[PDB]
């Protein structure tokens, strides 16, 4: 099964003020999410972007947090997360998320999804969403998984416009509690490889992708930083910003 990263989310109270600092990365406003009453502004990077996320109907996110498909989804964890702002997860690109689905149930990974998912432009885009259920601990939420209806590379000619080519995501930081289970149940989920393995962190990579997945032991258990090449950037420099960090690295 071939898996590449699409997008990280992250959450941002008040996202219709929000711009980055000196617009570094440029953000495109988004679409509505009928189903859970959430908005999102997009930061296009390089057939990957960053979601900025942020809730419009609090009452209906609450009473869809509750539900099955609630436990899982992408936006019902800024309820379950208690409204704590920053990275909430990461989601991966696949061609074929059916076969996704049957691979993980011939595995015995609880699944819910195909989730049927919408957003009108500014002028409707259509995808899939599939979540793992996992029945024993998460200190991670699971990255999960996105079909999008547009063929590869249908969106990559329909979104060039937006991508930002100077910026390249390189590595996605994750703090957790309990490394060991966090590497074993990514290991087992995404089909990856291992980079290193060392006291404080264990880098992975997908077989389809250049990114590094890099499971740090923390006190805290998050998606922590985001680590972008910065061809335009002579010196590295960190932007913490709404719980999450960017972090911007030259060459
Ligand atoms: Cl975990």
């Amino acid at each position: 099964m071939i898996l590449k990263f699409d997008h990280i989310i992250h959450y941002i109270d008040q996202l219709d003020r929000f711009s980055f600092p000196g617009d570094v990365i440029k953000l495109h406003s988004g679409g509505y999410h009928h189903k859970y009453g959430t908005f999102n502004k997009l930061g296009y990077i390089n057939e990957n972007y960053i979601e900025l996320l942020d809730v419009e109907n609090n009452e209906k996110l609450k009473k869809m947090a509750k539900t099955i498909e609630g436990g899982v989804a992408f936006a019902t964890q800024i309820v379950q997360e208690k409204y704590e702002q920053g990275f909430k997860n990461i989601c991966l690109h696949t061609n074929d998320i059916e076969a996704v689905k049957n691979k993980l149930q011939s595995e015995q990974v609880e699944v819910v999804g195909p989730i049927q998912m919408e957003r009108d432009t500014h002028k409707k885009v259509k995808w899939q969403l599939l979540y793992i259920m996992n029945q024993d601990d998460d200190e991670i939420k699971p990255p999960f998984f996105i079909q999008w209806e547009e063929s590869d590379s249908m969106r990559t000619k329909k979104l060039q416009k937006y991508f930002q080519k100077q910026f390249s995501i390189e590595t996605v930081i994750v703090k957790s509690k309990n490394r060991s289970q966090t590497v074993s149940n990514w290991l087992k989920w995404f089909d990856m490889d291992i980079v290193e393995e060392n006291d404080h962190y264990t880098d992975l990579i997908l077989k389809n992708d250049d990114i590094y997945f890099r499971i740090e032991d923390g006190k805290v258990s998050k998606y922590h930083s985001v680590i972008i090449k910065d061809a335009q950037a002579t010196s590295p420099y960190s932007i913490f910003i709404r719980g999450a960090i960017y972090r911007f690295e030259p060459l």
